[PDB]
Order: C-alpha cells, then sequence, then structure tokens
C-alpha cells in the first residue's frame, strides 16, 4: 500500500517509548497488537521497527520471502563489541561468507557426525561424575551445566577443553551469564532504543560492556597464541582453519576473512554454543521438578530404550517419543530468546499489502508463535502432549520456531539438538531431581524477560537413581 504497517504515532527521539514498557517489552507490544494486528510497525527510541506476531505472520515473511526478510537487524548491546563484524551480525557479502565458512568448518569438526556425537558423549559424562560428585547437597545448577555445555563448542573453537576448575574458564561463563541476563532487563530493552546517549552514560550497560571487552580480550588471546604456532597444514581447530584461510586471501583487498572478523566469528560462536543450551537446561529441570508426573514418564521411557548401564546415544531418540516432546516442550515454554535476533529487509518489497524499504528492520516474534492457539491447545501450559498425538508418537508442529526460521536461521540447531537430547537424557537416567521447594511452590515464570528469557535462580539436589 505504499504505506508501512500501522502502529502507533511515535514522538520525536523517543519514539513509542511512552507505550512501552521496557520491563515487558513482548506484553506491551502483544498490548499494541491486540489494536493495530498482528503485523505492526513500532519505534524503540529512532529505531523503526516492523513487529511480526503469530506462525503466519513469520513464516509469510521469514520462509514465503525468505530473501527478502534475509538481512540481519541489531541488538544494540553486542553491536557495542561486534560493531557489525563476526559472522551473527554482519550483512551482505560478509554475512554469506562468514556463514558459509561457520558451517563448512563446524561440520569438518564433527558436528552433525559421529565425532561430535562421542565428544558430547565423553562431556556427558564429566557433567554425570560432576553432578554425583555433589553427593545430592542442594546447589545451584546453573555452572555445573554450562561448563559441560561450554567445552563442546570450546573443544571446537580452541582445539581443547577447560578443565572445570579452571577458574578464568568460570570468569567467562560469569560473563556470559551476565551480559544474557542485561539484555534481558528492563535497562537492557531501554539501551535498545537508546544506545545512540546511553552508551556514553554510566549505569549497568557499562558493566555489560566490561563482560564483552572481557570476552573479546580472551579470544584475542587465544588468536595470538594459535597464530604464532599454527600448522597451516594441520588445523587445530575453529581458529586454525580461520588463520589459514587469512593467509590464503591475503592478496585479495576485499576479502571478508582478516582478523576482525575472525575474532568476532569465533567469539559468536562461543557465546552462541553456550548459552541458550544451558539456559534452556536449566529452565527444564526446573520445569521437570514442577511436574513429576512428567519426570516419571521420561524415567519409564530411559529404563525401557537404553537401561541403566549403557550411555544414551544420539540414535536413540528416534526411540523415545516421550522424550524428544518433553524436550520440545522445554523449548516451546522456555522461549530462551522470544523475539529472535532482529532481521532487516534486503530491499525493498511489498508484504500483506503493506510497503517496506530496503534497511527496515523487522522483530519476529517466535514467542508469539510458539504459544499461537491455532497451534497448541493450552500454550501457557507445560504440556507434552502438545507434541504427542493419542497413540504417544511425537508429532511435530509448524509452530516450533525456537531457532527461527528462514535464510539466517540458528546454523546451530543441528549441534544444540543433539546436546540436549544427550544432555537431558543422560542426567535423567542417572538421577531424580529433588526440589528445594514443594512442587506447588515452584515459580517457573521468568525472573527477566527482553532479548532472552531467563529462569528464576534456584537449588537442587540431584540424587543418584
Ligand atoms: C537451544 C539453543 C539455541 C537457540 C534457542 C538458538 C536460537 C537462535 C535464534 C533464534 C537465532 C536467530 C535466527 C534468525 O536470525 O532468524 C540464532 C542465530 C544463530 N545461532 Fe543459535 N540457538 C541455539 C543454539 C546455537 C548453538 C549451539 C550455536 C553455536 C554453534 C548457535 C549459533 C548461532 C549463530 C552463529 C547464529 C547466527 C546465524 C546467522 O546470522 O546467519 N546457536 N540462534
Ligand atoms: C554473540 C551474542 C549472541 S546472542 S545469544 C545466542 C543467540 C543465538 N544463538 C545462540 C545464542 C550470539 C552470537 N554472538
Amino acid at each position: 500500500k505504499g504505506k508501512l504497517p500501522p502502529g502507533p504515532t511515535p514522538l520525536p527521539f523517543i519514539g513509542n517509548y511512552l507505550q512501552l514498557n521496557t520491563e515487558q517489552m513482548y506484553n506491551s507490544l502483544m498490548k499494541i497488537s491486540e489494536r493495530y494486528g498482528p503485523v505492526f510497525t513500532i519505534h524503540l527510541g529512532p529505531r523503526r521497527v516492523v513487529v511480526l506476531c503469530g506462525h503466519d505472520a513469520v513464516r509469510e515473511a521469514l520462509v514465503d520471502q525468505a530473501e527478502e526478510f534475509s538481512g540481519r537487524g541489531e541488538q544494540a548491546t553486542f553491536d557495542w563489541v561486534f560493531k557489525g563484524y563476526g559472522v551473527v551480525f554482519s550483512n551482505g557479502e560478509r554475512a554469506k561468507q562468514l556463514r558459509r565458512f561457520s558451517i563448512a568448518t563446524l561440520r569438518d569438526f564433527g558436528v552433525g557426525k559421529r565425532g561430535i556425537e562421542e565428544r558430547i558423549q565423553e562431556e556427558a559424562g564429566f557433567l554425570i561424575d560432576a553432578l554425583r560428585g555433589t553427593g545430592g547437597a542442594n546447589i545451584d545448577p546453573t555452572f555445573f551445566l554450562s561448563r559441560t555445555v561450554s567445552n563442546v563448542i570450546s573443544s571446537i573453537v580452541f582445539g581443547d577443553r577447560f578443565d572445570y576448575k579452571d577458574k578464568e574458564f568460570l570468569s567467562l561463563l560469569r560473563m556470559m551469564l551476565g551480559i544474557f541476563q542485561f539484555t534481558s532487563t528492563s535497562t537492557g530493552q531501554l539501551y535498545e532504543m537508546f544506545s545512540s546517549v546511553m552508551k556514553h552514560l554510566p549505569g549497568p550497560q557499562q558493566q555489560a560492556f566490561q563482560l564483552l571487552q572481557g570476552l573479546e580480550d580472551f579470544i584475542a588471546k587465544k588468536v595470538e597464541h594459535n597464530q604464532r604456532t599454527l600448522d597451516p597444514n594441520s588445523p587445530r581447530d575453529f581458529i586454525d582453519s580461520f588463520l589459514i584461510r587469512m593467509q590464503e586471501e591475503e592478496k585479495n583487498p576485499n576479502t571478508e576473512f582478516y582478523l576482525k572478523n575472525l575474532v568476532m566469528t569465533t567469539l559468536n560462536l562461543f557465546i552462541g554454543g553456550t548459552e541458550t543450551v544451558s539456559t534452556t537446561l536449566r529452565y527444564g529441570f526446573l520445569l521437570l521438578m514442577k511436574h513429576p508426573e512428567v519426570e516419571a514418564k521420561v524415567h519409564e521411557e530411559i529404563d525401557r530404550v537404553i537401561g541403566k548401564n549403557r550411555q544414551p546415544k544420539f540414535e536413540d531418540r528416534a526411540k523415545m517419543p516421550y522424550m524428544e516432546a518433553v524436550i520440545h516442550e522445554i523449548q516451546r515454554f522456555g522461549d530462551v530468546i522470544p523475539m529472535s535476533l532482529a532481521r532487516r529487509v534486503k530491499k525493498d518489497t511489498k508484504f500483506r499489502d503493506f510497503f517496506l524499504p530496503k534497511g527496515t528492520e523487522v522483530y519476529p516474534m517466535l514467542g508469539s508463535v510458539l504459544r499461537d492457539p491455532s497451534f497448541f491447545s493450552n500454550p501457557q501450559d507445560f504440556n507434552p502432549q502438545h507434541f504427542l498425538n493419542e497413540k504417544g508418537q511425537f508429532k511435530k508442529s509448524d509452530a516450533f520456531v525456537p531457532f527461527s526460521i528462514g535464510k539466517r536461521n540458528c546454523f546451530g540447531e543441528g549441534l544444540a539438538r543433539m546436546e540436549l537430547f544427550l544432555f537431558f537424557t543422560t542426567v535423567m537416567q542417572n538421577f531424580r531431581l529433588k526440589s528445594s521447594q514443594s512442587p506447588k511452590d515452584i515459580d517457573v515464570s521468568p525472573k527477566h524477560v527482553g532479548f532472552a528469557t531467563i529462569p528464576r535462580n534456584y537449588t537442587m539436589s540431584f540424587l543418584p537413581r
């Protein structure tokens, strides 16, 4: 219609700030959607953004017009350090170049293959030892899980795992959890609107920047070490591979393979390969203790298909529809990245009689699809049946989009699914979950919701079975 999607009239500079609640962006947007429709325009400060709500609107854009919506938008906090470099926040040629290399290199190191499956199984065994080590005490699982998860991707990018005792490793994981939570707080979402000003003011954002610089510094050190010990004929990990390609691209003035893209791309994979799976696992166990009946059914299936002796393997999932449904329901309820990572229209285009000019930022509301009442009967309830038919067999859903969809969807989905199944299964096979409080007093509502969905802090006991 030559006109952008409908939305509330914005004010100079602050945009629609007054009609939004930074502490509850999702609820604020859904409220506006009820008045303007499933597809609308919003102004986060001066950033004009088109919001897509519900399965239909999201799929039509990201898949039906995949190319048109294949551009990458921004996440102001992360942009502070990335500045458009690296695979995640890059665009155009840089994006096509870095993504293609990352996926291939990832495959070269076992992802999607027996190689990484064995890596995950071994790390899962280390988690089991670590959990038995607690002696059934009631502890905070947070870093036990993130250390295990992080060691998988760390093996690939750094060529080796971290010792669970390594204090520098714990420091890194704390940096990641800190940034992740900051982007999900009110100040974090306020930052998304007013970064032009806030990046220069005192406040929590400065601490978040500190944590990003800490992470970047660690990667820079790793790169330098690999540089002065590199064997161009035999790469030890993702970093070496990128370094070799960089050597080959030296006589190319326009190459995308240079130090800054190496540092940022590796940072993307280190953070990306750690925080979301870790958060999903953490939310998952809380959900299971909240619903004892589900844990019991999971135990019945594991003992039947796998038993108590052997280590779970990825091929076991095809014989475990219940576990498969439980994990899917954990990702659906968890809604870890509720508004996905912002996209951007790559070229002027028409969408549902709306005119979207090149460069227009887009917010695919994944959370609104994971809870779309047209695909799930009681979207607000944690219920594995959402992914099972009456015969107890696994039932797929077009609205299951926790990894998003389209041209810039998560290429870490393969690794993540294998980690979620092996870690969830191996932990449940060996332990019974014991909550600190009664199932009735357990609060599963999120602590923060912004860029991500963060579960409340909690402690628990892992009692051997
Ligand atoms: C349960 C875990 C995970 C969730 C929920 C998740 C979610 C997402 C989402 C929603 C996106 C944005 C997609 C889009 O723009 O349309 C994405 C991007 C991405 N994810 Fe993940 N992810 C997970 C795990 C992984 C893992 C394990 C890695 C690391 C190997 C990873 C790396 C990436 C990368 C590199 C991108 C950017 C892709 C691009 O811009 O082309 N993710 N992820
Ligand atoms: C820095 C921050 C992020 S945001 S957390 C995340 C997003 C998508 N997939 C996994 C983790 C991703 C890559 N690099």
